[PDB]
């Protein structure tokens, strides 16, 4: 094993808006002054760096500004090692709002949007919309559209939009949209029912 270890060691670690995660980085040296340093932010927070075989990292209610690179150094004996990893911060939207929040058969379009979510990265933030459990056929996706909500840290509102095909007979009892956002390790997920009336 190497001399320089950290936990958790993936590359990238998701922390959401509020949450806290602690990054302990561990090194191993035979001689006295050994040093471990944890910077990548020494713009702001700063670096810190002891004289100690392990030091700990501690996000508490994340903010946006927490996120980055960080990296650890250690020293020892005149050899250096480092890790690198980079801490994303998100927030998975804490509601959803649909337009019309109930469809009549016939009905052209329908809206769903997102609200208080950060990254809006469609390889990240991806919508659908669903009858039963599956995609519904034919609907055509007019493309998000990302402005940022009312005034730390701004988080954005992001609505998707669906041409409707018609839903067909039997009529379904509701369609979903579901949002869902992916990163390293996560698959978040929000569905809401979408009444069909009539
Ligand atoms: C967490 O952060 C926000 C500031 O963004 C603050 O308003 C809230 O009270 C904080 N919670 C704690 C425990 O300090």
């Amino acid at each position: 094993v190497k001399p320089l270890q950290v936990e958790p060691p993936e590359p990238v670690v998701a922390v959401a808006l509020g949450a806290s995660r602690q990054l302990t980085c561990r090194l191993a040296c035979a001689d006295r002054g050994a040093s471990v340093q944890w910077r990548g932010l020494d713009t702001s927070l700063g670096a810190v760096q002891s004289d100690t075989g392990r030091s700990v990292l501690t996000v508490r209610n994340a903010s946006l500004s927490a996120a980055g690179t960080r990296v650890c150094v250690g020293s020892c004996g005149g050899r250096t090692f480092q890790h690198t990893v980079q801490l994303l911060v998100y927030a998975f939207p804490n509601q959803l709002t649909v337009s019309p929040a109930a469809l009549v058969p016939g009905d052209p379009e329908v809206a769903c949007t997102a609200h208080k979510v950060t990254p809006v990265d469609p390889n990240a933030l991806s919508f659908s919309l669903l009858v039963g459990g599956q995609e519904l056929e034919g609907a055509q996706a007019l493309g998000p559209e990302v402005q940022e909500e009312e005034e730390e840290d701004v988080l954005f509102r992001v609505t998707e939009r669906w041409r409707l095909p018609p839903l067909g007979t039997p009529v379904p009892p509701a369609l979903y949209c579901q949002a869902t956002m992916r990163l390293p390790g996560l698959e978040l997920s929000h569905r809401q029912a979408i009444p069909v009336l009539h």
